[PDB]
């Protein structure tokens, strides 16, 4: 087991971002974002766009470097470490809505008002968010 | 082969940082920051002050987030990919000096002004000062 | 599996370009450009001008280079890398109108103005407009 | 056969570009740009990083698309078709020096000035340029 690295997506839409519940053996049923794993020789913005993708079919652009957390799952039912970069982005058509492309990983994928967020929010977003970060500014 | 994640550190002293000359198969003899390899459960702040006392005895503290960079080495003979965690930290004890403490992985360790830095800067750390990025004021 | 050359035209008539429905793969029923694979020793004007022809039976004259884009299709069925050279033209004959030559590509060709383009447009076709390409006024 | 892309690059450095004669059975001894193939999957500014630092080591940034050429060689021993992408850079460090790292295919790096370019020019970077294209205005 060692650290693996993912990249999770703020799609910032006015004042929305989105959210999808999980389906999964870690965080099942909270709010998430759109995100994937690094591949070899990728880089953040490649993985961001294609896991953006892969996930909810939206095209996105303006991408930027956010910031980087470690998240480790110790309770796992298989033990995980992730060592996930932030990027923001924005939608290439601002009308475009997202499809559940990968029902078997997310329930469905919603805007959600920065100022009236849903919970539970899966833990290491809600953590991040507790220390004052904020993707918009 | 996948991206794995690393931890370098900007230690800062007066206006200097610490910096060595790798003995690597990649970026040999280039300049370059303490670091290591972040283990499975570990935080950036435990990898960031483990491999400054594994690589040159140095105590330090007061360890922040600085960036994240992606580091592709593509052509290596043995391809890798980093993911890099920036820290910055300063010593406990300003007096302490450092010791080459992998001496077959680094020529040795001194501190460099931040307005005399030394060439050859191994590549990731010229291409993120490229951008920028200052260690002291980010 | 290596990049492949394509050429794209935008056919520039009064105020609209020509686009129809893809039968695709790649893009099914999204808005596109008529374009062709560029033949060995072939020129790009030549390319433009045959492909038009053979999809839409449309005369054009007065090829220009406008720009070359880079898509790639990794999820595709069968992942795919175009390098696409786009040219600008117009009909040598403005009264006549496209005939869905190749109906096994396209649903039918049609002319739509800048300022009404249809959804959903072919996203290479999408993004490059994104960056503020028009191919009016382009060079 | 069929058409193949590749990807040349004007290192601008001053008024300066990079310039190297071709050891090769296309254009052998003309001076021509750094450049390489572009690979599945790959963007036209990955390509031309990649391959100028296959071909000089030099690192380049601030990279632009310029224009694509149709350049046909029938008259090869076999036959070419390259669509070839123009790419405008700048060097990360200015100060840097070019190597010969492929010095079976290029007798060596050096830079011209946009006033006193050298002769002969590769046909396919004479044609292009005789059209009045400017690598540093475009
Ligand atoms: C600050 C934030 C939001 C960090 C995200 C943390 C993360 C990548 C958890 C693993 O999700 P996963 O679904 O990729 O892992 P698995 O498929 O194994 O459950
Ligand atoms: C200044 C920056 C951004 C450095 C990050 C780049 C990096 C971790 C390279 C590998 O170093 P390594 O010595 O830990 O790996 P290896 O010994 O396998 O070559
Ligand atoms: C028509 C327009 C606007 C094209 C823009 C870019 C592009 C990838 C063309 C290739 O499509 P193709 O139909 O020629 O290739 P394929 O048949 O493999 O899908
Ligand atoms: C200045 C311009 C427009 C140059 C483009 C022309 C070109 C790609 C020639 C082939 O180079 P190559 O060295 O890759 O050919 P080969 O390897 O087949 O000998």
């Amino acid at each position: 087991a060692i650290p693996r690295v993912a990249v999770v997506v703020f799609i910032l839409n006015g004042n929305s971002i989105l959210l999808g519940r999980r389906r999964s053996s870690i965080g099942n049923s909270t709010f998430a974002l759109p995100g994937g794993h690094l591949e070899f020789g990728e880089s953040f913005e490649e993985c961001a766009a294609r896991e953006v993708m892969e996930e909810t079919g939206l095209k996105i652009e303006k991408m930027k470097l956010l910031t980087v957390t470690n998240n480790v799952f110790k309770e796992a039912p298989t033990p995980s470490h992730y060592v996930s970069v932030s990027i923001r982005a924005v939608l290439v058509d601002p009308s475009q809505e997202p499809k559940n492309m990968e029902p078997e990983k997310c329930e469905g994928w919603d805007w959600y008002d920065w100022e009236n967020l849903p919970k539970p929010l899966f833990w290491p977003l809600e953590k991040l968010f507790g220390s004052g970060f904020n993707p918009f500014t």
